[PDB]
């Protein structure tokens, strides 16, 4: 398809390979749901733009590896913290702030979003920090974790790959499949 041409011209190789991964190991196929291909390739680059935000070894990152391998790390977290441990796989663990973090980018409102993401959890001490293709954020007790400049990047990373779509004539069908 024309999206995953992009996709793979847009991302670089290592995060468009982790998405293939994440997507055969549940079934999905990049080929197919070239849409679902494209908004994972974003959540990832966005979760490791994240990670690379703030000080050093800071985050350790659960998103992007197999699942019972990051469920081995996060029990490990757990066991050595003393944390609760989530009923849903979280894409960071905050060793600053002592909290697992859900990265979320969406196409709506960061509001119903961030309320779906919220309820959903239902853990309570999980950390969720929200963005959009238009440049909003939404964080949990208004606390953003990193710096403004980092999340600056992420967001204009985020509008450029929107930019992107749009000149294919690709985000439209993007933003309704959400
Ligand atoms: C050189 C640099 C590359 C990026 C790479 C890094 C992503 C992340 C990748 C993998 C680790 C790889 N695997 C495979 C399985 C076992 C395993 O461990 N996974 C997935 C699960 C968690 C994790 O770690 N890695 C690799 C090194 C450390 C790290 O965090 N990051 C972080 C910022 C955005 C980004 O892409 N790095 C490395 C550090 C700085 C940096 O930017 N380059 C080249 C030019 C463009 C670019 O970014
Ligand atoms: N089909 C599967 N493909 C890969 N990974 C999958 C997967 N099912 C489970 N996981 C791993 C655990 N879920 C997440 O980590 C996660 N989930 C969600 C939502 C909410 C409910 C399911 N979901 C979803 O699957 O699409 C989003 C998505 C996007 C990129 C990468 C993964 C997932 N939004 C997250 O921001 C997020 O980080
Ligand atoms: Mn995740
Ligand atoms: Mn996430």
């Amino acid at each position: 398809s024309h999206m995953e041409d992009f996709v793979r011209q847009c991302f670089n190789p290592m995060i468009v390979e982790l998405a293939e991964k994440a997507m055969k190991e549940y079934g999905e196929d990049p080929k197919i749901e070239t849409n679902k291909f494209a908004a994972i390739c974003t959540h990832l680059e966005v979760c490791f733009m994240y990670s690379d935000g703030g000080s050093k070894h800071r985050f350790e990152i659960i998103e992007g590896r197999d699942r019972i391998m990051a469920w081995t790390v996060v029990n490990s977290i757990c066991n050595t913290t003393g944390v609760e441990k989530p009923k849903f796989l979280p894409d960071l663990y905050d060793y600053k702030e002592n909290r697992f973090i859900e990265i979320g980018v969406t196409r709506r409102e960061v509001h119903i979003y961030y309320l779906e993401k919220a309820n959903k959890i239902k853990s309570e001490k999980t950390h969720i920090h929200i963005f959009s293709f238009t440049g909003e954020e939404m964080a949990t007790k208004a606390d953003y974790t990193l710096d403004e400049e980092s999340r600056a990047r992420i967001k204009t990373r985020l509008f450029t790959i929107r930019q992107e779509m749009a000149s294919r004539s690709l985000w439209d069908s993007f933003r309704q499949s959400e």
